[PDB]
């Protein structure tokens, strides 16, 4: 109760617990043992997050961009929608994107091309005059941060100087030009693919977008960073779920959400002191593991170099351990 | 024990409702009483509908694509199937995990329905898996009766139908006897113009399964629902405070108090007759919350139909079990 104990119980790992990405359940954890940054809808263990996201997932919603097709016809074309990063005024929590933006890079495409491994959400452009949608842009969009836009977005991993960039992967209806126009999009988000294939875990490491003065994740001895993966739907197999004959797409956030909601509510920092590990022990049908919460709200595992996925389909329950020093390596026995 | 069950950031600005998944801002009383059992369990761990304790992505494999005349842009899509027809559904075959449990509202022309529950999402081809990608759209789904010629509402599931219908018009309208539906389980609420209308949904729009029991009221303790704020078609913009009005979307219970009961049973924590009691500590008062078998929630508000603002609420703090006939306190 004093302790973070109460952060990770067996449901947050055995089907009821979702990624802070997105906010699919998670099955399984996949170590990273090049490392990584995340923190949008990431907290720390002392109260604060360096992104812009709170830990739900509702909408999306700036209502101020830059709305465009290309072309003399306006029926059946791809329609772009991009902002600055930092333009987000009405966010109380940063004004890099708006709340629920995914911290992903902008995979370009043009034509009669579907984007590879963009993060993908439902919605439209909306009128700024009124606040109503307009009806006939209602698609799947790709978004995510870029710079370049809007002739020639490239995916940029650092929220300075970057752009919001929103694209139907798909022909919208029709297409609207306006200089000043607003977006709208649900927060949990499908992969893209531009055939009925699994691709892998995403979004991997190099794609995640990140605020200046994030702390990285590395190594520390044989204990190497985590992300939790869960089964994401994808575009080109919309119908696909968890055991699909056409292979298991997996999406990776860095924190199950209810320890994020958990950290959003709490201070942890006189429970666990810098350098030491918060961990519990998941045990498993046979054998088991620990993992450990750092401070900077990354989880760990003592799988070294290792990059095999975790299956958690065999986890059958979690108890704490105790805070440990970051040095030590986390029992591995599976 | 059935305390940790409400904790304060349930009510005070992290729980979400078990209908929108909307964060939870108020209470709404119901003098007439109501009934809900789609993603509400009880306290012997079992639910009479057909959607688990969360919000993902609502899929059926088997319906009816189609739309009107000759020409295939810019028209209404509509996708039916009968109820007890989801066999990939290991809770219930009565619909797809997470569809609405709302009736139906017909629509036609350029007119958009009124207080229709909305997602995002479209048609897939049954043989492979792939969207359609030219019915990307909001649709209104619900439960009706008369598809494909004239859908109308049903509160029943027994021979009912599901319906999705887009309340816009997609790119390119696609004709298929079986193809599936792909809808993203948050929903929106239809409305046809700018203002807000009545917390979504009324009582009598609320589809149940046969042998859902309801809430009535006991003396002066009166049902809830608990009230988000969700978004609007007719104003998508529109948050808390907006001058075009507020919106409410309300559901049976928080998610949170769902997704514990259906993880444990709390059988043994209540004798026959009694609530489970929590004490909401506001600003300038308190009063109690009561939690019933069936899973259904009371405050001692009487004939009162008033919301109650959540805003000034400070904590929460388990009470125990109360016999049912006990006026519980509002002391606001
Ligand atoms: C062309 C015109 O007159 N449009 C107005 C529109 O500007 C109004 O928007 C509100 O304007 C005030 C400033 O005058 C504030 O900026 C409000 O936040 C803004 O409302 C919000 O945005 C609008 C678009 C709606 O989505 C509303 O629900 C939001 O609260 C509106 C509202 O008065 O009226 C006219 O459309
Ligand atoms: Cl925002
Ligand atoms: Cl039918
Ligand atoms: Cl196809």
């Amino acid at each position: 109760s004093i302790s973070p104990a109460d952060l990770l119980t067996t449901p947050v790992l055995t089907g009821v617990g979702t990624d802070n990405r997105w906010n699919g359940e998670i099955v399984g954890l996949q170590p990273v043992p090049g490392g990584f940054s995340t923190c949008n809808r990431h907290w720390n263990l002392n109260g604060s997050t360096f992104g812009w996201s709170s830990p739900r997932f509702a909408a999306i919603d700036h209502d101020r961009g830059n709305a465009s097709y290309p072309g003399s016809s306006s029926s059946n074309v791809l329609e772009l929608w991009y902002a600055s990063a930092g333009s987000a005024a009405d966010n109380p929590i940063s004004q890099i994107a708006p709340d629920g933006f995914p911290d992903m890079s902008f995979v370009p495409f043009s034509g009669t091309t579907v984007p590879t491994a963009g993060w993908v959400g439902f919605g439209g452009i909306w009128n700024s005059s009124n606040g109503a949608p307009f009806v006939t842009t209602v698609q799947a969009y790709e978004l995510g941060f870029a710079t370049g836009a809007p002739s020639n977005p490239q995916p940029t991993t650092t929220t300075s100087g970057a752009q919001i960039v929103a694209k139907s992967i798909y022909g919208v209806a029709t297409g609207i030009n306006q200089a000043t126009a607003g977006l709208f999009v649900m927060a949990s988000g499908v992969i893209s693919t531009p055939n009925s294939s699994a691709i892998t875990y995403t979004p991997q490491p190099n794609r995640i977008v990140n605020a200046p003065g994030t702390p990285a994740a590395a190594p520390i001895g044989k204990n190497t960073p985590i992300m939790f993966a869960s089964v994401v739907r994808r575009t080109g197999d919309i119908n696909a779920e968890a055991g699909s004959t056409n292979g298991t797409q997996y999406g990776a956030g860095s924190q199950p959400l209810p320890v994020t909601v958990g950290l959003s509510l709490n201070n942890y920092s006189s429970a666990l002191m810098p350098g030491q590990f918060f961990v519990w022990q998941l045990n498993f049908a046979s054998g088991f593991m620990e993992l450990g919460l750092s401070v900077d709200g990354y989880f760990y595992a003592g799988t070294g170099a290792s990059a095999t996925l975790i299956d958690l389909s065999e986890l059958v329950d979690i108890r704490p351990v105790g805070p440990r020093p970051s040095t030590s390596t986390l029992v591995y026995n599976l």
